[PDB]
């Protein structure tokens, strides 16, 4: 990792220790701080995140500019993504993109995830809230925090309803549980940030999934896209596509965009006579 001198960094606005938007000697950056009195574990997790990010060089993975580790407070400095987190972005831009644009976002995320998987990195917390969007509509995987627990664990919280059954039931997180999560992200994108499973409780979601229920088709969703997210949600990991398969399929759909005009039937929850 590049060590950056503090005189080269100006913090400006809190966008999230805190996360600031700032300027780096000038390019816009995001800046994550570690406050005084941090523990050894905090330091290893914090610098650990920078270490992992520094190992990656891919269009669809947030780029590390560098770290401040020789001076306090310590900082991680990344590229700045002008449109912020994908979940909030979709919800504030409801209906404003083409289906081709939405599918192109998902291709970008899948390409990032394929790279992570092949670099032997399991994300464990893939969700639209952990994807960032730039002014070219490029989606990039973010959140490489080391210290993550599944929420509601008897023994950062990973939410149940984005997580694959095997990861919940016996703590088996793999690139195949990340594919499950990616299927949920597909549904988030195609619904402009609808909350998966609505007001169902965690227990209700888990029971539904184990009984074979799956999220219904988004409105105006290409048949091929719904089929692909459904395959991501196979109970049996071996029947899920790999990210390599997902990228291949999305690339084919984008290159033959009339393929996306065939829509999955939408089951209307209310009909009007
Ligand atoms: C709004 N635009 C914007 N642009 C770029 C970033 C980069 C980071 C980031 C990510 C990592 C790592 F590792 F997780 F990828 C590390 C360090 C940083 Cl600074 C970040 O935390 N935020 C804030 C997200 C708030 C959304 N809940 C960003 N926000």
């Amino acid at each position: 990792t590049t060590e950056i001198h503090p005189s080269c960094v100006t913090r400006q606005k809190v966008i999230g220790g805190e996360v600031y938007k700032g300027m780096l000697k000038e390019v816009p950056v995001a800046i994550k701080t570690l406050k005084a009195g941090y523990t050894e574990k905090q330091r290893v997790d914090f610098l650990g995140e920078a270490g992992i990010m520094g190992q990656f060089s891919h269009h669809n993975i947030i780029r590390l500019e560098g770290v401040i580790s020789k001076y306090k407070p310590m900082m991680i400095i990344t590229e700045y993504m002008e449109n912020g987190a994908l979940d909030k972005f979709l919800r504030e831009k409801d209906g404003e993109f083409s289906v081709l644009q939405l599918v192109g976002m998902l291709r970008g995320i899948a390409a990032g995830m394929k790279y992570l998987a092949n670099m032997n990195y399991v994300h464990r917390d893939l969700a639209a809230r952990n994807i960032l969007v730039n002014s070219n509509l490029v989606c990039k995987v973010s959140d490489f925090g080391l210290s993550r627990v599944l929420e509601d664990d008897p023994e950062g919280k990973i939410p149940i309803r984005w997580t694959a059954p095997e990861a919940i039931s016996y703590r088996k997180f793999t690139s195949a549980s990340d594919v499950w999560s990616f299927g949920i992200v597909m549904w988030e994108v195609m619904t402009y940030g609808e909350r998966p499973y609505w007001e169902l409780s965690n227990h209700e979601v888990m029971k539904a999934i184990n009984d074979g229920f799956r999220l219904p088709t988004p409105m105006d969703c290409p048949s091929a896209i719904y089929q692909l997210m459904m395959q991501c949600w196979q109970q049996e990991r071996a029947r899920r596509p790999k990210f390599a398969d997902i990228v291949s399929i999305l690339d084919k759909l984008i290159r033959a965009p009339d393929s996306l005009k065939t829509l999955a039937d939408f089951d209307p929850r209310v009909s009007i006579r």
